[PDB]
């Protein structure tokens, strides 16, 4: 089963409803915040990692000494939540709510958010191998089946239609940046530098190309902090697996060609309303 | 009993030769520090608590729940040295050191200090009452004696004249700031403005008037954290006291006639290679 919260699914582990509530409610964001947001399994980690070491101008100290999902937590989550209320600015933090679930308390604030969108066939795959060893997550028979989930949109944080539905709006504003998996994968150095730009922070060449090298999907794999392989056996069976392939463009080892033109109405259906060139691929 | 480093005393306590080499040397300055330069006694600990109330923008929670000397430690101390090597950006901390001994790193940098300058009679007066409950400092005879030792410049961290000739010649830099205790005292919120716009920063009317409320002689006397009472016992006598009296112009209780007429001689004759309107005194 889901924790069910506003007609959006949450794991059954580490959220409360009370929580949630005061996440939109009375959590209070600081003009200082920078906040990632993702729909799960968009490249979350990863510009969790860029971020944590654009402002350490490449130093890997932190990130090889503290978790990664103590230096980003997740606000919805209750140990972030509460966290994140005792943490002096600036504070880094994740979230993967839709945008009517985002503590209200962000719309008057300059607080600067990253949405990263990436396309839902990868998404699909990247989630599909997860949740295997995660012990508290609803398991698909199939493969077949998780398809059929994720395009109805029953998957924990909803359907990916929605929350990009609700967020872009948001990308005419000047503290909202949005951003794409691919383009950050197809030019990881350009990335960064418009995400520098957008964060008003300068970087001398040296910093930059450190943080190229200590953010790789290589580094991460083998950093025990931001590998997964801190999680409790409470939460997990085996190990990981976060790190998988890294790459764009991987469903298509994963969809039939009846698969891939199935989703191509579907998403052709849904995303009828926003302008295409707002999606990289494909 | 002193230890001397560079022709500077520093305290017998918390101090090493190699460290304060290595502190000249080694210790590397970050463009996002913000550094509190004092002669000790005019007014370190006033700016370290305003400026951590800067960063909160007026709550009072973290300068109620941690010890003010780790909030702002001295880069100079073995205890700050280390502590600051793991802290990550943006860093608070305080020097007392002469331009001479202070990292050299820093002058390649875009960090900024914050110089802040008192009369030297206040000073003494600070001091002299100070140091009598602090098992570690060679204590006096009398008035007499400390007065003299002011004077010759044979105190911690040496002469108050030689420490400000040192530092002035940044007063041009666009990273320095130069502020006097008697205009902190007698426009704290227009001085906190001075700060702000030095600092790059905005606060808005209710966020500076907590800062002056949480920042007041009897908050800070009235705070555990910032007041001196957990100094450990194998360090004072008594407790305290950090929190004297608060108000500039009361070296006048102190010095005799014959005192002030010396003073003011050796003051003139020290200080006329450098511009009078930089002194607001008296
Ligand atoms: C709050 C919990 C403890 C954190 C702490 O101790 O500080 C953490 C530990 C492991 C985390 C889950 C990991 C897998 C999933 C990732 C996906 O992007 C979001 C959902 C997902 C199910 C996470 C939710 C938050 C969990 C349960
Ligand atoms: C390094 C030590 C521990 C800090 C920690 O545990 O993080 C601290 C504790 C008490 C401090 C002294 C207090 C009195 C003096 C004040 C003056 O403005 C500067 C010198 C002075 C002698 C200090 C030096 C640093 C000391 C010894
Ligand atoms: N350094 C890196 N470079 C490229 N992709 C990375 C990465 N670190 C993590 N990822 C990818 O991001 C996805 C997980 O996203 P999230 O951070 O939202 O949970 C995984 O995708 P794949 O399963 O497609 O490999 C993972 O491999
Ligand atoms: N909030 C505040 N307002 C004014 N003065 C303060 C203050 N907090 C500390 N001080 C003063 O700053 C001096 C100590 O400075 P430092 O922190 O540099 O050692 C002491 O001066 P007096 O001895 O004149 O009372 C102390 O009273």
């Amino acid at each position: 089963d889901f924790l069910w919260f506003e007609g959006i699914a949450f794991p059954t582990m580490g959220f409360r409803s009370e929580t949630l509530r005061k996440v939109r409610d009375e959590f209070v964001i600081r003009d200082e915040d920078v906040i990632i947001l993702t729909y799960p399994k968009s490249g979350t980690n990863w510009l969790a990692e860029i971020l944590c070491l654009m402002h350490s101008k490449g130093d890997a100290k932190w990130i090889q000494s503290v978790p990664i999902w103590e230096r980003s937590p997740w606000v919805e989550s209750e140990i972030g939540y509460t966290a994140l209320s005792e943490t002096e600015s600036p504070r880094l933090f994740s979230s993967h709510l839709p945008i009517q679930l985002f503590p209200k308390s962000f719309f008057s604030s300059k607080a600067k958010v990253i949405y990263l969108m990436r396309n839902p066939r990868d998404v699909l795959v990247s989630g599909y191998f997860f949740w295997k060893n995660m012990k508290f997550i609803k398991k698909p028979k199939s493969w077949e089946e998780y398809f059929e989930w994720f395009c109805q949109g029953t998957v924990l944080y909803g359907s990916w239609f929605d929350h990009i539905h609700g967020w872009m709006p948001m990308r005419e504003e000047k503290n909202f940046l949005l951003l794409s998996y691919e383009e950050l994968k197809q030019d990881t150095g350009r990335t960064i530098e418009k995400i520098c730009q957008f964060l008003g922070k300068t970087l001398e060449p040296e910093e930059l190309n450190l943080i190229l090298k200590n953010s790789s999907f290589q580094s991460m794999k083998e950093n025990k902090m931001s590998n997964y392989s801190l999680l409790s056996v409470d939460y997990v069976v085996d190990k990981a697996q976060l790190l998988r392939k890294g790459v764009s463009g991987d469903w298509k080892n994963h969809f039939t060609v009846a698969q891939a033109e199935d989703f191509d109405k579907l998403f052709q259906e849904k995303m009828a309303d926003l302008p295409r060139e707002l999606f990289p691929w494909e």
